[PDB]
């Protein structure tokens, strides 16, 4: 009982207090002084903001709590649908999708998507191995320009040639001023049209792409190694029903957002937290030497990777890409023995802060620290939940790290890294979580491909 | 390409060579002749002994080598069963075990088990507060004492009295007996009718054993709950396959702990006093922290935490004699091992960790030398160069445990004492399954800080 509550603005009650462009850091400043929960209130909203390893485990108990979307997730299913990200679970699209895309991205399903995955990772390791000398590296924008075309390529067989462009590919420049005025919408029409021609006309730039190569693809009838195909063959054994067009157009839409930002970021923070601790960058540099025995990494070759998979993991502790999820109460329930939550009521799982939990990860939870995950049964349960929770975890959670994982030790592999700014860390949020202007020096080994 | 072997006795291969008091010592003499690698052959079995960093980093890659059980543990497996220490990964009983014990393990755990281990480690501080003058410590035997009396309590809630007795406690006199003819048929040999009186105590030593653990269980089935690995272990279910442990492999869990606990964690803090007496700056350094950071009559368990330079005292000490000194692997397919070994499929190969921990081209050339400062880092020290507690899944269940129990008993011994090396004490190193530093003895100086 008695549950904190911070500042309040008036009639406006909290919602000024995301009238920011770092919330989410704001948000962890707030539950750095106001503890383990507290209440955030809105015009017409109230939640919970977990942040503890003790609250949290009860809240990820599904007989309990199930998914809710949050004003961030309502708004963008205003063009990702009913796609699993954006709809509920009791809906019929959810489960119908889920089972049709489990087997699509299994660790064995990886197998298939690898060898496109190398096909994006040599174009990565060409372009910095083609810059001249006191020339730098954009870390995010080129980090970006790989998770967008491994997924465009391994998702439905399509090359936004991120490597060959300076501005953005058209689709992902609405996609992103779509992103764009959905996150502005939450601390928001007196003057706004010009806002809602722009969100609609971002919005039909990206169906048309979609909606023509899945015309494309039945059309011609050929058959690929990419979740376009599982789409249109695959067929749910509970209802017995495949996918219509429009949900498969959701779902790609789905795959492109959830795919490419969330990914981008962990290899952007992945490379700052290696340059600003050059031990554990040697500790990584050395597995991607040994192991990479190849000109061309193997499957077998990238699960060997165990020191770089911990460094992902220690950057996803820090700072989570995917930084929050929404829960709602299915009953009446009591949380942590002192928190009564009617049926309804709404809770959200600051993962920061979670994975700061001190109680958990002892004092030192500041520090990038891979060797934490060295053991990775010992890490107690719900403490560690970059990619969501139960049924509604991450679907591509094995995709985003097999990506991740093979580009990492790649550029562990053919580069020497200077941090040749002293770069200071500034975390632009979006959707997503990034480090702004994070640049670095690449000095090649000179090991050819 | 070609892998060194030692010398041979005919049709005895290598194995007159651990017919011998201190093998594992032996072993490292061989190891300094040889190199990183050297293959070591006995009638119906051969293993290869590693040595180097460079060649132990792959051993320890699970997607090739898999944990296998020595001739040694295959003994202890006679009493021990399928507890998690004698048990294959691929058994059914080890991986239930292993999912229903681990939360009973972690560093979360042991707030519940501190109060506990407090009350040995009092117990252990005013017994050489209340020695008179002139008289010393017999080092590893109370150092036993208290790791026994830790894991029993903390265990099990019994209480073996270790303080209150000179003999040992009975249980313990076949357990430590049975490990003995266990290492002893290493070197015997197969089954003579000579070796009778020793199969004849060697099922009387164990039924000693099953009897009192099991009646241990038959007992707290009171309906009792404690904060105990045996209230775990009746409660708990696997998430898995949903089933709880049975009753007979709860008893080996326990017969396991009982094993896995004293010996190894005393040889721990015997080496620990041992090497902070022979470097007295290093002791200085560590009685000072637990000066300034153990402020109240009884630590706690956020204080233990800070003991940071003790805990580094503690690392430094299983470097140098690491008191499981040796595990066994076997490759799951095959494999080159260095780009230079070819190993078949279920081929063995062996950890001998105290000499990976000398090696130079990791540590040095002070490899010998006693410098906590090497741990101030963990990120710093190379990838499966220190393998104290074994390693992956099969690592130490209890690693957090020792340490705990280490860390707070000698944060509290160098609080109250000053600690004299009376004797010139000359390192005589006693080969069980374990290392033990025999006939190690100190004075302590108390303080006279009251607890
Ligand atoms: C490291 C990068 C990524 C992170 C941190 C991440 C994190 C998350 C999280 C936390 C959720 C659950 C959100 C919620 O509670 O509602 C989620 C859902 C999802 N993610 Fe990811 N994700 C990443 C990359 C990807 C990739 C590459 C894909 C595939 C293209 C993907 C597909 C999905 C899908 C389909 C869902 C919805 C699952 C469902 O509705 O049941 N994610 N992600
Ligand atoms: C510093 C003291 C200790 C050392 C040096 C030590 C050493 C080891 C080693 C090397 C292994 C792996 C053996 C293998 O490769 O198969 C191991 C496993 C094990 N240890 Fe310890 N240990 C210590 C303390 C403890 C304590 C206090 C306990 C609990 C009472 C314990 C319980 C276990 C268990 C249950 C296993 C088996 C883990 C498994 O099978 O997955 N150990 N220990
Ligand atoms: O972060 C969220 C929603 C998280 C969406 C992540 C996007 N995703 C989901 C699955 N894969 C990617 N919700 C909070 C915090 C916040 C407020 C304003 C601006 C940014 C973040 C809120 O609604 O207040
Ligand atoms: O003994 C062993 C392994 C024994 C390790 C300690 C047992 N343990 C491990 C964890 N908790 C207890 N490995 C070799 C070398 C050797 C031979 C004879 C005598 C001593 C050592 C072998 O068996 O041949």
């Amino acid at each position: 009982k008695e549950m904190p509550q911070p500042k309040t603005f008036g009639e406006l009650k909290n919602l000024p207090l995301l009238n920011t462009d770092k919330p989410v850091q704001a948000l962890m400043k707030i539950a750095d002084e106001l503890g383990e929960i507290f209440k955030f209130e809105a015009p017409g909203r109230v939640t919970r903001y977990l942040s503890s390893q003790r609250l949290i485990k009860e809240a990820c108990d599904e007989s309990r709590f199930d998914k809710n979307l949050s004003q961030a997730l309502k708004f963008v299913r205003d063009f990702a649908g009913d796609g699993l990200a954006t709809s509920w679970t009791h809906e019929k699209n959810w489960k119908k999708a889920h089972n049709i895309l489990l087997p699509s991205f299994s660790q064995q399903a990886m197998k298939g998507y690898h060898a496109m995955m190398v096909d994006i990772a040599v174009q990565l390791v060409q372009k910095w191995e083609r810059l001249n000398a006191d020339e730098h590296i954009e870390v995010p924008e080129d980090m970006t320009r790989l998770t967008l075309d491994t997924i465009g390529l391994c998702g439905f067989n399509y090359r936004f040639n991120s490597f060959y462009r300076d501005q953005p590919h058209p689709f992902i420049t609405s996609m992103v001023r779509a992103l764009d005025e959905a996150m502005n919408k939450l601390q928001r029409d007196p003057a706004y049209d010009e806002n809602k021609r722009q969100f609609q006309e971002d919005i039909k730039v990206m169906n048309d792409l979609v909606d023509k190569i899945i015309a494309d693809r039945k059309a011609s009838g050929e058959q690929s190694d990419d979740l376009l195909t599982h789409m249109l063959n695959g067929k749910d054994p509970e209802t017995g029903e495949p996918l219509d067009d429009e949900n498969i157009r959701y779902q790609i839409i789905t795959f492109l957002i959830a795919g490419h930002e969330t990914t981008s970021g962990l290899l952007s923070f992945a490379l700052y937290f290696l340059v600003k601790n050059p031990h554990v960058l040697q500790k990584a540099a050395e597995e991607a030497a040994r192991v990479l025995v190849d000109p061309v990494p193997s499957y077998k070759q990238v699960k060997q990777l165990k020191y770089v998979g911990m460094v992902l993991n220690e950057a996803l502790r820090l700072w989570p890409t995917a930084p929050a999820f929404s829960l709602y109460a299915k009953e009446d329930t009591v949380l942590g023995g002192e928190y009564p939550l009617e049926k309804g009521d709404e809770l959200m799982v600051l993962i920061p802060q979670l994975h700061r939990d001190k109680t958990i990860w002892g004092d030192d939870v500041e520090e990038f620290r891979p060797e934490r995950f060295e053991n990775p049964s010992a890490i107690p349960q719900h403490a560690f939940k970059p990619f969501g929770n139960g049924q509604r975890a991450c679907i591509g959670q094995q995709f985003a790290l097999h990506e991740a994982t093979l580009v990492l030790g790649m550029m562990l592999k053919h580069f020497d890294f200077e941090d040749h700014t002293n770069y200071e860390l500034d975390i632009k949020e979006t959707l997503t979580l990034k480090p702004e202007g994070f640049v670095v020096k690449a000095k090649s080994k000179k090991i050819p491909l």
